[PDB]
């Protein structure tokens, strides 16, 4: 019989349930949240599905108090409510802002627990803005390493970077939506990638073969049409200003391409071209190619870049 992908997505402390919230505003469907957290009010206004508070005995039902050493202990205790909420994932996406107490301690746990389960285990994870200090950048930096010893693949987003993408007056809220951009379409790009059988078929074994106890981590969707849509496409895939991991060092790729009937060979390898020449490394390439005719000038290429 065929295989049926369960993907989860977690939210662990203010931050990542806050992107959690914005990412089911946007709409996301075949994918399951749950939103954890110590702060109890936070957690009440979650739009998960799934929802564990951790720590209440520690905490009274506030947050950790930028505590890491809580956030820890708060999800070991309840480990079991987090095994039985994961339980069946093939894939689990834990995304959380390191630098506070329940993200920076908590997510590390989650992302251990999800792995030991037998979850694909991918962290997309925040650091601080530099504003916020020294303290919290270092609490920030023990997060992320410990997030890069439980999961099999890391995803890390400098706060800082925002700075680069926003002008004097784009609302922050504006610029966290950029942020998210980064988790939800990694997530929708496997889910479509998993949905649809494609005349170069890939799916969730090869997800798993690129990622599976990698390390850092690169996941993007380019979309272009008209002259040179391949090119541009593959670029856009490869080229965000958000990210620590950049696609340079990459020495597993990958890369799925969607069009329509009119995907040519050519462009094809202009887009592997551009992933490869970008690396600067000899890329072992996982490639595939779907053709959607409800596309018309359109291209889409998929990037899940690692090996680094
Ligand atoms: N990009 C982004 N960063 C956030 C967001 N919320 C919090 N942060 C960052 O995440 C860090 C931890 O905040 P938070 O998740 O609320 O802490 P915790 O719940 O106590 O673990 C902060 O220091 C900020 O750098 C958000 O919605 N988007
Ligand atoms: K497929």
């Amino acid at each position: 019989g065929s295989h049926m992908a369960t993907l989860k997505v977690i939210g662990v402390g203010g931050g990542g349930n806050n992107a959690v919230n914005r990412m089911i505003d946007h709409g996301m469907n075949n994918v399951e949240f749950i939103a954890i957290n110590t702060d109890g009010q936070a957690l009440n206004l979650s739009k998960a599905e799934s929802k564990i508070q951790i720590g209440e005995k520690l905490t009274r039902g506030l947050g950790a108090g930028a505590n890491p050493e809580i956030g820890k202990k708060a999800a070991e205790e309840s480990r079991e409510q987090i095994e039985d909420a994961i339980q069946g994932a093939d894939m689990v996406f834990v995304t959380s802002g390191m630098g506070g107490g329940t993200g920076t301690g908590a997510a590390p746990v989650v992302a251990k627990i999800a792995k030991e389960m037998g979850a694909l285990t991918v962290g997309v994870v925040t650091r601080p803005f530099s504003f916020e200090g020294r303290k919290r950048q270092t609490q920030a930096a023990a997060g992320v390493e410990a997030m890069k010893a439980a999961v099999d693949t890391l995803i890390v987003i400098p706060n800082d970077r925002l700075l680069d993408i926003v002008d004097k007056s784009t609302p922050m809220m504006e610029a966290f939506k950029e942020a998210d951009n980064v988790l939800r379409q990694g997530v929708q790009g496997i889910s479509d990638l998993i949905a649809v059988s494609g005349e170069v078929n890939l799916d969730f074994a090869d997800v798993k073969t690129i990622m599976s106890n990698q390390g850092s981590a690169l996941m993007g969707i380019g979309v272009s049409s008209g002259e040179n849509r391949a090119v541009e496409a593959a670029k856009k895939a490869i080229s965000s200003p958000l990210l620590e991991t950049s696609i340079v060092g990459a020495q597993g790729v990958l890369m799925n391409i969607t069009g329509g009937e009119s995907l040519s060979l050519f462009e094809a390898q202009e887009a592997a071209d551009i992933v490869q020449d970008a690396a600067d490394e000899d890329v072992n390439m996982i490639f595939g190619t779907v053709i959607n005719p409800e596309l018309q000038d359109e291209i889409v290429v998929t990037v899940i870049a690692t090996g680094f």
